[PDB]
């Protein structure tokens, strides 16, 4: 995350940290069993790191917990990110508590101009490489899609959306990939791309979860 704050230890607590030796992705856990996360972030070899606030010490609420299986959407495109969506299940139900709990699913789309709330671990320079070890957040609003189309001609489908700011500066970055935008309570997107961190007229570029809310809903209930 670029030009964000750091949030206070758990105050994120559906934010979750995939592992495989190091912080790679982020996700987002939906209920007891399950994560969100992005399908570019797809590897084997998945821990799932609840409770997380520092990811480098062990502070007294973590959970970790390595996934069962992975299922990325069935239309993912690797080149474009279209349907950059996938699931992990847990191998053991997370223990949920204040500092480990779900975020809810969209039941729509929601509204340009509506502030929402993306965190990660990712790098926070937009130009250089840092990495913070505590969790980084940022508030953001959803860009109209006429904004995202202009930024990114020929790029934008209907299973994408734009949030935060044309100025530049203030955006995610790489590291934070898979993880959540939250907007009035709601998981409405997942940090898919952009061009580069943080430029001008290059706004964060995000999957469009409430597409995706009856094929999250069946695809669970089936595995
Ligand atoms: N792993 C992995 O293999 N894939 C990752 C690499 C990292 N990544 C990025 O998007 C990076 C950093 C990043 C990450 C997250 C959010 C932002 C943000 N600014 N909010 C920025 N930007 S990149 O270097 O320009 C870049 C690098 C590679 C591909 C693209 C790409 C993909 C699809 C469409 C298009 C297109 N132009 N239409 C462009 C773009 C996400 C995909
Ligand atoms: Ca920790």
């Amino acid at each position: 995350i670029v030009g964000g704050y750091t949030c206070g230890a758990n105050t994120v607590p559906y934010q979750v940290s995939l592992n495989s030796g190091y912080h790679f992705c982020g996700g987002s856990l939906i209920n007891s069993q399950w994560v969100v996360s992005a399908a570019h972030c797809y590897k084997s070899g998945i821990q799932v790191r609840l409770g997380e606030d520092n990811i480098n010490v062990v502070e007294g609420n973590e959970q970790f917990i390595s996934a069962s299986k992975s299922i990325v959407h069935p239309s993912y495109n690797s080149n474009t990110l279209n349907n950059d969506i996938m699931l992990i299940k847990l191998k053991s139900a997370a223990s949920l508590n204040s500092r480990v709990a779900s975020i809810s699913l969209p039941t729509s789309c929601a509204s340009a101009g509506t502030q929402c709330l993306i965190s990660g671990w990712g790098n926070t320079k937009s130009s250089g490489t840092s990495y913070p070890d505590v969790l980084k957040c940022l508030k953001a609003p959803i860009l109209s899609d006429s904004s995202c189309k202009s930024a990114y001609p020929g790029q934008i489908t209907s299973n994408m959306f734009c949030a935060g700011y044309l100025e530049g500066g203030k955006d995610s970055c790489q590291g934070d990939s898979g993880g959540p935008v939250v907007c009035s309570g709601k998981l409405q997107g997942i940090v898919s791309w952009g061009s580069g961190c943080a430029q001008k007229n290059k706004p964060g570029v995000y999957t469009k979860v409430c597409n995706y809310v009856s094929w999250i809903k069946q695809t669970i209930a089936s595995n």
